[PDB]
């Protein structure tokens, strides 16, 4: 029992661990993006059972390095053209490596007071960047997923009551994240009061059909309470009307919440801040450092523009008064301020900005391409795109684009994945990597036209 | 830009902090338990802005060491019987650092297949020890909290619809864990239809009272769906009749849900197994790995009985029908299953029994001590004491507990809270330590009984 908290086989393997993956970071470029793995893989862990005498420490390592690890996505890689892994600092490393060791948490107690102290200046700060100059309220959460539930809730606690929670209902768009519908349900809000909006040409909220379908439910004896625009759609990165949907908020007496788990990382980049120009109208909004603040997962916030609206919803006691929903969480923003400390703003500020300019690259190397449609622009690091040649009819082009995804997958050159957009298969790159370069972007498009060229004679027909 | 995600100056901060971490982890004994900070602390923390310009990666590192992570109570200490920071296996550390290092998550993607695989089959093995044979799921989660809202909402789906949900009403103890009654308004429940039962003098929750507040809520209109019982309460580690309650949740159609945030672990003790007999009759239990499976903050568990419940609260498509209510998670189940490998589940039960044994060392050393009262007898690693002169009338006997509490944490010695108990303040000592003695139990008691009688000779009267 005394080889349970600490042994030397434990000290050197750790050691081991941190030196050599420090060492093979050096050789990220040789290494392919996506590694897959076989139909066997499974079977592999599954008969690996949770043995009652243990194993040597190196020996369950090097298991895990070639059998769990191994199979990944490395968004530490230039081309890793999705952002689901975010690109994550060896700063933001470096937090997780600190956090826990100390093994400390956020809440909860009070023997740690200074983490809840780091935490609260950078949801100060975070606040500042949003528009909330009044008196704002934050809490650092586990992702957009958990970010959205927890404005939700306020939202639900601030507007409805519990014999009238059944009449609610909710406004989203058609590219809004799936989260948000999730936590309305959990929160009382059935799929049958969630509104799907469309959306324009341009992929952002229609704020006509919005008023239209809140006047027709505020007819039917409904109570229209929250509406959720995105600030940073995940296919597109487009923006909904933000003031547009704020003033119908303050006119229906509706609770403003932006989704900007992506998007609110712009308001960093003084160049394009101004595209989230009235977040500030806003009651809350989420906010992932995990996607574009270079930390590992898990790293989110949530603001609110009250504080006294996060303390109705999540205070212990009386029940009638950060918080909410968790009581003792991980120290989660600590990392994000160590990134904040070493790097400043202006540096990450830089990097973002840089994202954009790799989307626009992508589309610039794709104008000269014959056949190749772009779906959506380059916005906000993101372009989606398809290799549509007129020959082929709607079907067979829709796996002529599937096909040239795998192409390029297994190739190990780059990362590239498919998305149904307007109905139609589409390419999409969201390009927010650091050190990627215009090559690197036009290699890519030029490898891409070259597949979709390829699988073109291969439909011999007939 | 090129030095946002990796640097040489990062490279050897990662490596001297962890070289430097395993060198202090042979002083800890030397170490105090509690550090304190000072009241001028918090403005030497608030006074360090999120600067647009980037700091020396260890300068930084050595203000968070010395300004920030110094503050806190050691549980890796033998002496801090305190369970809400857990011991912490250097196992789990290593599980943090390779999960954050190689930058990958649970669920959302299908690029990382194996981490899925690997949490699925601990939770899978995890159902085994609960008791549920037929056809079970679960996830990981940050915590306990976010447990018991997964299994409540869970609950609430299952029993209720939107125009009776505030009818609704949840039954739990007055020993119930605060978390949960959080967790029922967030879900929908209001407090007022909360029920806070009655308990025994073994704090167990009284179903004679239970049954008659739900043929009384019954009869008033309202709709009981759900009792709440605690298999390992905070304060003492008391178990609600488990088998007395599931009796009355099938006769009452009631859902069943266990809180096992601390005591679940008991099931992975040969010795103390049965302690935890109908923990299988539940619907859904909840289990921390950060609280007695030696892991950090936050790793902990849900499992329900049939994992059609979880896909009918938390599906995405089509709303109509792990997971939920995250969508990407960290991969919180990687450094648990690193765990369960390098120890083995025998060893780790073996820590349990330690655990019991070093309460039972507590009341055995407390027995011979005068006017030394124990309100909770060693249960689960826990023991509930005060010292009760007949000399002080019950509000200074309150006073003098504090100041006990105060006297030995100062002392840096060992770290006791107090929590009230029946009215009256009470030494509280959890120990879990794998590698605390009999010697440290003894001295502490002797440590506090002289403490004691060091206070009651300090009441000059009058
Ligand atoms: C726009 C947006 N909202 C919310 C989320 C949260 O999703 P997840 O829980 O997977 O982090 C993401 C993804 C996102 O891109
Ligand atoms: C009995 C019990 N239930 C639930 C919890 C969950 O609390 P937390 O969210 O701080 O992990 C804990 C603490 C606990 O001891």
């Amino acid at each position: 029992t005394e080889y349970i908290l600490n042994s030397t086989q434990l000290e050197e393997a750790i050691k081991s661990f941190v030196h050599d993956f420090c060492a093979e970071k050096h050789e990220i470029h040789d290494q392919p993006v996506v590694v897959e793995a076989k139909e066997h893989q499974e079977d592999k862990i599954k008969q690996i059972k949770i043995p009652e005498k243990g194993r040597p420490v190196n020996e369950v390592v090097s298991e895990m390095m070639n059998e769990v690890y191994r199979y990944r996505g490395d968004a530490n890689h230039p081309r890793f053209f999705s952002f689901v892994p975010g690109p994550a600092s060896s700063v933001s490393w470096l937090g997780d490596i600190m956090t826990s060791a100390y093994n400390i948490h956020a809440g909860g107690s009070k023997l740690a007071p200074m983490v809840n102290c780091i935490e609260q200046e950078v949801l100060k700060w975070l606040a500042k960047q949003v528009g909330f100059t009044e008196n704002p309220g934050g809490v650092f959460v586990s992702g957009g997923s958990m970010a959205n539930i927890t404005a939700l809730t306020a939202a639900r606690d601030n507007k409805l009551t519990d014999i009238n929670l059944h009449l609610g209902t909710a406004y989203i768009s058609d590219q809004t994240h799936s989260s948000v519908a999730k936590g309305l349900r959990i929160i009382g809000i059935t799929d049958s009061r969630i509104r799907r909006i469309p959306t324009n040409s341009h992929f952002q909220m229609d704020t006509t059909k919005l008023e239209e379908a809140i006047e027709t439910d505020k007819k039917s004896g409904y109570i229209p309470f929250v509406v959720i625009g995105t600030a940073g759609t995940t296919n597109t990165g487009s923006i909904d009307p933000l003031t547009e949907i704020s003033a119908l908020c303050k006119k229906h007496d509706m609770w403003f919440h932006i989704d900007g788990a992506y998007g609110a990382s712009v308001l960093l980049s003084p160049k394009y801040k101004s595209l989230l120009t009235g977040t500030g109208l806003a009651d809350s909004i989420s906010w992932d450092a995990h996607k574009w603040l270079f930390q590992t997962y898990g790293c989110a916030m949530v603001l609110v523009k009250d504080i006294r609206n996060l303390f109705h919803s999540f205070h212990v006691n009386p029940e009638y008064l950060d918080i909410g929903m968790e009581l003792t969480r991980p120290a989660r923003g600590l990392k994000l301020w160590l990134t904040l400390q070493v790097l400043g703003s202006d540096l990450i500020g830089s990097a973002i900005e840089h994202g954009f300019q790799l989307a626009v690259w992508a589309e610039e190397a794709l104008n000269p391409k014959k056949d190749w449609e772009i779906v959506s622009p380059a916005q906000m690091a993101m372009i989606n795109f398809r290799y549509a040649p007129k020959d082929l009819t709607k079907e067979e082009q829709d796996i002529l684009n599937e096909k040239i995804s795998h192409r390029i997958l297994e190739s190990g050159y780059a990362a590239i994945f498919t998305t149904v957009l307007n109905g139609k298969t589409v390419l999409r790159i969201c390009a927010i990597h650091p050190e990627a370069t215009q090559e690197d972007m036009q290699h890519t498009i030029d490898l891409l036209d070259q597949y979709g060229r390829e699988i073109y004679t291969e439909m011999k027909k007939a």
